[PDB]
This record gives structure tokens, C-alpha cells and sequence, in this order.
């Protein structure tokens, strides 16, 4: 089946509200990444919800990093624009946010699932 | 012939070791035995890290002081040992100034690291 969608999150999640004591955010590329800087010593699962074409990406809808009792604390997305991203651009935007939560000792456990599609070669 | 098997290393003048520096948002962090340090507030700059640091044989063996200087000369960020000096690797700088670096990028920053911490490293 040449086009699946992905989901490490429920509906719920994909669409609930959520808010940062400590705003951080930046644009890599076509992304916006967002973390809250209150957030310490936590671990930290991303879940990712994205499509794939063939067995290769194609969009990621929505990332939201998650501590281990369900709340969320960042976020990656497409501009509002919603323009073309690469999975390269991923890779480097998971790696930025990963980079922001350490700073405060968070352990950041990445999307196997994404991980698997956006670490890929040809 | 050869070069010392202990060298001292001097990115930077007495100067600008002993220059004091304002962050004007301070952004810090230990790691074990080394406080990273940042200004929040710099944006889209061009940065150097440069270190005053000892070298055994061909490796950095103990860093003095490490800074992140604006072309201009102001001082941005700094790693720097925990005063009561409870010893670091080479590795465990390396590791420090990956994080200046990504706390730096945050802001668009642009960041080289020294010619001489580029060989020793």
C-alpha cells in the first residue's frame, strides 16, 4: 500500500490544547519548533503523527514531546504556510529541540517510528 | 628537536581572560565539572570559541577558560571550570562546547570554533 499514515498519537492528542510557562521557539527551515523552558529533569518521549509515500516520508503533520505522565512540553510543525520540508529537515529539527530540552537535563527519547523513515537513505 | 610534551595553549590576551561580562539574559548550565554560560539576548551573529588550555603531547589535557567572542570584541559565552576544580577530560569539553554551540544556534548564531581547539580538541 503506497500511501500509510503514521500515528504515534491518539485524536486527542494530535488536538489538544497546551501551553508553555517558559515560551522558547524557532523556525528551522519550513518547521516551527517549540519547548517549554520550565520543564527539568524529565524523561521525554517524541511521538510523531506522519505520512509516508512509498517507504519513504512525506509530511510530518505534528510532533509533541511528552513527559512520562502525559503532558505536553514542545512541539514541531510545518509553517502555517505549510510548505515542502525534506526528511533532512527533520532530522535537524528533532535534533534542535532535543538540544533545547537537555539544556535544562531532560532525557529525550526521539519517534522510533519517525526516526526509522527520517534516518533513511536511497 | 621536538615540542614539549606539556604545552600552554593562548587563544586569548590577559585582558581577555580576566574581562569581566555581562550577560544581559543570562542563560546557564553545569555539566559535572564545568559551567557553560550564554547571553539569551544575541542574535544572528557571527561567534569564535576561543580557549586558554594545557596540552599534553598532541591532546587538550586541562581547559583554563574557554569564551565566545561577537566580532566586535564582546563576550557572549564562557566555559569555564567550577572553582573548587574537581578535574574534566578532553572529552568532557568537547562535550560543553557542543552545548554552548546549540544554546548559541538557538538564536541564529553562527559559530566557529578556534584553529587551535579545532588540532587539540
Amino acid at each position: 500500500p503506497a500511501s500509510r499514515y503514521l500515528t504515534d498519537m491518539t485524536l486527542e492528542e494530535m488536538s489538544r490544547d497546551w501551553s508553555m510557562l517558559i515560551p522558547k521557539q524557532k523556525v528551522a527551515g519550513p518547521l516551527c519548533i517549540r519547548m517549554d523552558q520550565a520543564i527539568m529533569d524529565k524523561n521525554i518521549i517524541l511521538k510523531a503523527n506522519f505520512s509516508v509515500i512509498f517507504d519513504r516520508l512525506e509530511t510530518l503533520i505534528l510532533l509533541r514531546a511528552f513527559t512520562e505522565e502525559g503532558a505536553i512540553v514542545g512541539e514541531i510543525s510545518p509553517l502555517p504556510s505549510l510548505p515542502g520540508h525534506t526528511a533532512e529537515d527533520v532530522k535537524n529539527a528533532v535534533g534542535v529541540l532535543i538540544g533545547g530540552l537537555e539544556w535544562n537535563d531532560n532525557t529525550v527519547r526521539v519517534s522510533e517510528t519517525l526516526q526509522r523513515f527520517a534516518w533513511r537513505s536511497s
